[PDB]
């Protein structure tokens, strides 16, 4: 559980966009954690000497009971006002798991969003993940 942290400070996060099929047309969001009628896209810190795409593959097994085939680095996203920088990763689902960590622990829930309405419910609260989709 030991936050990581880049050079001027910001906490070191990864995430991925775990889409459906390789034509990357729907992508698994899940439930936040402060406010659960929220949207997210699945992501957490990086443990200490861990890869970028070790955390992403973690985090979204973690969060979102999903595995898949890890595809491109998309590009590091810095939230300004809450001092992070993510590295985000294509992960293509390929297992989709019954009873995982969130969903026991805090009742996290997931759901598939077309790429435009994964965009809607991101904008709000988190601007910055919706632009992870821009590209
Ligand atoms: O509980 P998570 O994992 O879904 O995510 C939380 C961040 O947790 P994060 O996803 O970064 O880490 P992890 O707990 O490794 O997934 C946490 O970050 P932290 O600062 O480390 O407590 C951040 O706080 P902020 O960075 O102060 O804006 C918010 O609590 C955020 O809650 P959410 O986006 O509403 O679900
Ligand atoms: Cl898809
Ligand atoms: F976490
Ligand atoms: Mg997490
Ligand atoms: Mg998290
Ligand atoms: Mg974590």
């Amino acid at each position: 559980q030991t936050r990581t942290y880049d050079g001027d400070g910001y906490k070191k996060r990864a995430a991925c966009l775990c889409f459906r099929s390789e034509s990357e047309e729907e992508v698994l969001l899940v439930s936040s954690s402060r406010h659960p009628d929220r949207w997210i896209v699945p992501g957490g810190g990086m443990e200490p000497e861990e890869e970028p795409s070790v955390a992403a593959v973690r985090e979204v097994c973690e969060e979102a009971g999903v595995k898949g085939t890890l595809g491109r680095l998309v590009g590091i996203f810095e939230n300004q006002e809450r001092k992070h920088r993510t590295y985000v990763y294509v992960l293509i689902v390929t297992e989709v798991l019954e009873d995982w960590e969130d969903s026991v622990n805090i009742g996290r829930k997931r759901e598939w969003f077309k790429i435009e309405d994964a965009i809607k419910v991101l904008q709000y609260h988190k601007p910055v993940q919706a632009s992870y989709f821009e590209t």
